[PDB]
């Protein structure tokens, strides 16, 4: 086998506990080059004669360019040294270990997992990991109070196309009064952009992180949201904006206004005196010159702490959990301790970051519980709605992005079709329902935390920002119910079958030419297969089910009965088809 | 090419920053498989049209199976994204970026280094960087006190062979009274294996964290050595044992007597009760069933706390830092959070770890400064001391270590050839001096912290524990003085010579055949080649110089002066002959 090819590390993602006496190590070699790989360990101080215990690693799967295979080590001293024995197609065995590789197992060495802490163990909040979130984009989603309306708002109509500086008076009151229809959806909980006081349009420019901006309510109605929405069993998230301020903080218009004489020039990243100018600025800002936000300086310790009471502020309120903005530009020490305070305040609370590249750095345990997953969108995207990719592809995209990072994180990234930042995800589909059905149905059985960007749930349509902003389309007429319907039942299957929450993900086929893609969810004895016909033919195919994993399906979606004959499942998909397979168990 | 075999991460040792606006980034690709790789970046919020910024990374060296490239990001911005362009041998180019390779530049996306925090670049201690360590064993460097001599003290004779429960007498007075002797050789700083209260002979099983062992010396004399230790231009390091405590430690006794009601029960790993028994242990210890030494559970912040406590003590002792006793088996964040103590207090203060593993986890910059270089001994071992390895593997070994961690720990390793718990390296060298000069010569020249076995300078000999723990030899008659004027020179030479502790590494050249290795120390404009003829047989080498570097040197050792010509220098080395060529700048 190509030795060069193989890889592992003691840490990160391919080697991390699950529990205090279980160690999860994976490791990868180039696709094919590898047929069996197997783990001899032992405590790392057991005599040099004793025997190691062996574990097999089963492929967890396989990408674009490589195998992966993964183990379960059952360490009950929390202390392990283990090396690979790792055999190729032709039969040729090889050890790897620290040291290299060898055919000799003492000369490969051994990798070592020093000790397992229980603290550092990675741990995420039960209730997230069989949520199904709703992104609400409060200025557009519901105007349940008119009087507090911007200067100017246009009227709320279907035929609405937004402006960039357009206002429609959505507010937390309107969000109050439409409950019923979030629970009767069935979401879990509810994500909003910034809602704190500031002076533009957007709100990511904060001027006072204690207040709500008074277009969208005021901290008694904030509360009566938490409290409405939490006998609803709906959670409520909210973004933090901490990378920046905005140039109305009171700490920044202190500095506007003594210069280096402010007790808060530290505050901030300035480079002279005095600190202003149009589209030009002597201090950083978020981007670039962008004079209305500001940077902060969270590795200051009086910024940090002031972030902090921010928090705790907020989690008085009884708040559920952060999705953090622009959060890779903020110290790492500072989302430690931001963990730390969080979750000693609520053990429960959710900590999402949005890293637009790979965030293994921020998904170890000690920092956040998970991301935006921006993988998934552009998989799905290419996949059923520009036909950019084929199914094998598709595959390979969401295999490689799965092995990313610790199955904890994996576990919870939150799935995302579109944002208040992209084109609505049907009008990608060029507005074929089909299309976009069988995108959601994946969406809601896949690996990950479901996000609905509202409106999606009744077919609205949308070019991107603006566009993609429009008010929420609430005459039920205007509302495409079949598609609501369709979500209603997605989500009550997800709820009920521990698999499609709690279960491991495995390719189970992928056919380029009828592009259909079919993967297994598992979780104990319940298996529950997913058989994706993404294209508008209708068509057969032939699917590999040994006996032991069940020769009877039921079509949750149908009711229909299937049979497999001889570990074979024969099955016909009409176009844009999707089937959802429980093994009953 | 094997584009399974190339590697590069946005972190840990291949991307990492080395100032606020520098990113010194690393990629791997199998040995000979890229020819050249330059790097193309731009700030991160770059518009898609903006002309990228280019960075060539040359080859920063070779191990067994792969070649190492190095290039330096200018950053203004603090802020980065970047694509590889890689070259094959048959000029193919491929493009390598996050999103994986492509023959296009966009396809391949791109990495990215978010933000760089000053708070984030590794930084180790100024003094450190150019330090010699001498590593004393108390008990048998000196003896200055005779009235806390333990029962049954023996001789202090150059023939005394210890035995395991052998007793000399040495003491911290003794050290005290030989500092004219360890100013005169040069060292830098002094490491102290266990000197805490402790029943044992080792005292790694700690009774009392805060009192210097009677057999030792008193507090009183300990500050005397601090004082006199610092007037002399030498730094005291302590040995912490802080993932275990003795059974005779406070907490642990109270525990052993008001077991159940013991208020220290959660400072320890406590199975069932009651808490012990002779050969019986239902608590966890160090390594296996080790009653004299239970684990401390760092994470309850109570012992914590009391641990920063103990090392609040002894700083304000003036010690100037602190070795870790089985680092790897505490939390991280005690480790982060005792950085921030130590660093807190004394910003010089080092903190050295010993894992015998990759510790690349404690080595981002937010925990330990460095850890003993076991590699580097290893290496040393075989290459100089049984022959086992020749100069090309021992040139793979040392450019594989070298590219475990970011260069700030890199640079700071401690180089041993030996300790307490092995044989002395002459003897390994089967008593062959010139063989053990030869690797003192390189010890002394190399990357890294060299660190010297107390006796070891003055030609001491022993098999391992106990033997090499024999009385320091202080008769001058039975010194080896020519040795101990060698290693004087030695270090005389690293200290004026800039290169040879803050200079880079890189390969010159390595010969399987002649079994002759060299390398190139370089800062800024000064080049210092190192040339070891490791055979007994007088050689000669033609080696590469284009005359960019010079065209002549002095050999510091010989005050001999050689010329290159045409690019290539010829030297002739006489059998185990080392040359320190100084290109005069
Ligand atoms: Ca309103
Ligand atoms: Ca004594």
């Amino acid at each position: 086998m190509l030795l060069e090819a193989i890889f592992h590390e003691a840490k990160g993602s391919y080697a991390y506990p699950i529990s205090e006496t279980q160690l999860r190590v994976r490791l990868r070699a180039k696709k094919g080059d590898v047929v069996r790989c197997e783990v001899l360990y032992a405590d790392r101080y057991a005599s040099p004669e004793e025997e190691l215990a062996h574990a097999l690693a089963g492929k967890a799967g396989s990408d674009e360019r490589f195998d992966y295979f993964e183990a379960l080590l059952e360490c009950s001293t929390k202390r392990v040294k283990y090396v690979f024995l790792l055999t190729g197609p032709q039969g040729e065995a090889v050890y790897f270990g620290e040291t290299g590789f060898s055919a000799e197992r003492s000369k490969a060495g051994v990798f070592q997992y020093a000790y397992i802490h229980r603290s550092e163990v990675f741990t995420t909040p039960e209730w997230a990991k069989e949520a199904v979130i709703y992104q609400i984009f409060p200025e557009r989603f519901a105007n349940g109070d008119p009087s507090n309306d911007p200067p100017g708002t246009e009227q709320w109509a279907k035929d609405a196309r937004p402006r960039h500086d357009s206002f429609y008076g959505g507010d937390l009151k309107g969000v109050i009064d439409r409950l019923p229809y979030l629970e009767e959806l069935g979401v879990t909980a509810l994500y909003f952009t910034p809602i704190f006081a500031s002076p533009s349009h957007h709100k990511y420019d904060t001027a006072d992180y204690l207040a709500i901006d008074p277009q969208f309510g005021d901290l008694p109605t904030f509360r009566r949201l938490v409290d409405e929405a939490h006998r609803r069993g709906i959670k409520i998230i909210l973004d933090a904006v901490f990378n920046h301020a905005g140039d109305q903080f009171f700490a920044f218009r202190d500095v506007l206004q003594k210069g280096e004489q402010s007790r808060y020039k530290d505050w901030f990243f300035i480079e002279d005196f005095p600190v202003s100018k149009t589209s030009r600025t002597n201090y950083e800002t978020f981007a670039v010159q962008v004079p209305a936000m500001p940077k902060l300086r969270t590795e200051n310790p009086e910024v940090k702490e002031y972030l902090f009471d921010v928090a705790r502020f907020w989690m008085e309120q009884g708040i559920d959990g952060w999705r953090l903005d622009v959060a890779n530009e903020v110290d790492h020490a500072f989302w430690r301790e931001f963990r730390r305070l969080v979750k000693s305040l609520n053990p429960d609370a959710l900590i999402v970051g949005e890293i637009w590249h790979d965030a293994s750095g921020w998904l170890m345990g000690d920092q956040f519980d998970s991301v935006m997953n921006y993988l998934f969108r552009e998989s799905v995207i290419r996949f059923f709605a520009t036909g950019e990719i084929h199914a094998e592809r598709f595959d390979a995209e969401l295999t490689r992005a799965r092995m990313l990072y610790p199955e904890q994180a994996a576990q919870g990234l939150w799935n995302l079709l579109d944002s208040h930042d992209t084109e609505r995800f049907l009008t990608s589909c060029g507005g074929n329902e089909a299309k976009f059905r069988l995108a959601v149905l994946f969406q809601m059985t896949y690996l990950g935390t479901p996000l609905i960007y509202y409106g999606d749930e009744i077919g609205m349509a949308g070019a991107t920002d603006p566009d993609c902003r429009r008010p929420m389309i609430w005459e039920e007429k205007e509302q495409n119910r079949g598609l609501f319907e369709f979500y209603k039942e997605l989500i009550r299957l997800r709820h009920r079958l521990a698999s499609l929450t709690r279960g491991n993900v495995r390719s189970w086929h992928a056919d380029k030419q009828a592009n259909l893609y079919a993967f297994v969810r598992t979780v104990q004895d319940q298996h529950v297969g997913v058989v994706l016909n993404n294209r508008g033919e209708k068509q057969t195919v032939l699917l590999q089910v040994p006996e032991s994993g069940g020769k009877t399906w039921l079509d949750c979606l149908t009711g229909e009965e299937v049979h497999g004959k001889q570990g074979q499942l024969k099955l016909t998909l009409r176009p844009y088809q999707g089937m959802i397979l429980w093994n009953g168990r």
